[PDB]
């Protein structure tokens, strides 16, 4: 199964 | 740190 | 269209 | 409760 | 390479 | 702003 890992980032 | 889970759909 | 939903988690 | 709304790009 | 682009919203 | 970005695996 797709899955998505990320990361919160400030612009 | 802040992460992100999430999942992939077709819209 | 692929569209992505998820959660912030505190890691 | 902070959500995600994203998309998928090919880079 | 597949990348995940989006926004957090508050819900 | 609080932006996203991310990776998409196969789990």
């Amino acid at each position: 199964k797709l899955k998505v890992l990320g990361d919160v980032i400030e612009v």
